[PDB]
């Protein structure tokens, strides 16, 4: 009765967690995505 009602908690927690980090991503897609961005730009300064 006691590990059904933990298990149950965790799974909520889970979810939470994962709505938490979805927001984040979000937050610092922008940095990525101009961290990403350059990153390609420097490989074609390499190939000239």
């Amino acid at each position: 009765k006691k590990t059904t009602i933990e298990i149950t908690e965790q799974q909520q927690k889970a979810k939470v967690t994962e709505a938490e980090i979805n927001i984040q991503r979000e937050h610092y897609r922008v940095v990525a995505a101009e961290g990403s961005m350059l990153y390609f730009l420097v490989i074609s300064l390499s190939v000239m």
